[PDB]
């Protein structure tokens, strides 16, 4: 019945909305227009009146400051995730691992809500870091954002608000696919339902967007992409740089 997947859909939002921060809905009023002006970076000398005015060379402290972002983004997923009905349920492997595969999936999707074709909304949307800049970085860290933009250039192009995102995160952590699964059909069970969910919820929330789930779904390929691309070039750097942190969280997802 349709009217329990409105509940499901209305639980998710509800959960999201108190798991992360940011929302969309707030990015995307302070990108477009007096109280939410971010300040912008742009070069070195903005970046050094920036981290004077918000808050190693400079592609270092902003490879840095990117995984600590992750890592509080890790921890926002982690506990968004326990709230989806029936994951923490699971065994408790299985709960390591979907989170292990699922979460940078999350990370390039929700990322997305922060961009526009220019750049990137940074420390809570206070600042703005454009995408000139980031690719400007020397070699390798130049190369880490392009991909990123590029997807979401794309996926924003679906329109996609916080209450479809909702159950669309939820679907991806709940993948029966991932490698290392002990029991997969509790976990094709929930997402199931979720798909079920999200189905109804573009339906209702986009009448006109003819086949918007089918492109939602075809765009967990994309996402897939990233990953593999980033993975290489955090390799390239840990060999490049000798001397320079990796967070142990990240580390460990990335085994
Ligand atoms: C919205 C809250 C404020 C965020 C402030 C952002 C600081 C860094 C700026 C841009 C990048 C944003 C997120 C990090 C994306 C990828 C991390 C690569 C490290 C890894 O996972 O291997």
């Amino acid at each position: 019945e349709s009217a329990d997947l409105r509940a499901l859909a209305k639980h998710l939002y509800d959960s999201y909305i108190k798991s992360f921060p940011l929302t969309k809905a707030k990015a995307r009023a302070i990108l477009t227009g007096t109280d939410k002006s971010p300040f912008v970076i742009y070069d070195m000398n903005s970046l050094m009146m920036g981290e004077d005015k918000i808050k190693k060379e400079v592609a270092i402290r902003i490879f840095q400051g990117c995984q600590f972002r992750s890592v509080e983004a890790v921890q926002e997923i982690t506990e968004y995730a326990k709230s989806i009905p029936g994951f923490v349920n699971l065994d408790l492997n299985d709960q390591v691992t979907l989170l292990k595969y699922g979460v940078h999936e999350i990370i390039y999707t929700m990322l997305a809500s922060l961009m526009n074709k220019d750049g990137v909304l940074i420390s809570e949307g206070q600042g703005f870091m454009t995408r000139e800049f980031l690719k400007s970085l020397r070699k390798p860290f130049g190369d880490f954002m392009e991909p990123k933009f590029e997807f979401a250039v794309k996926f924003n192009a679906l329109e996609l608000d916080d209450s479809d995102l909702a159950i669309f995160i939820a679907v991806i952590i709940l993948s029966g696919d991932r490698p290392g699964l002990l029991n997969v059909k509790p976990i094709e069970d929930i997402q199931d339902n979720l798909l079920q969910a999200l189905e109804l919820q573009l339906k209702l929330n986009h009448p006109e967007s003819s086949q918007l789930f089918a492109k939602l779904l075809q765009k967990m390929t994309d996402l897939r992409q990233i990953v593999t691309e980033h993975v290489q070039l955090l390799q390239v750097i840990k060999k490049t740089e000798t001397d320079m942190s990796l967070h142990p969280l990240l580390q460990e997802i990335y085994k």
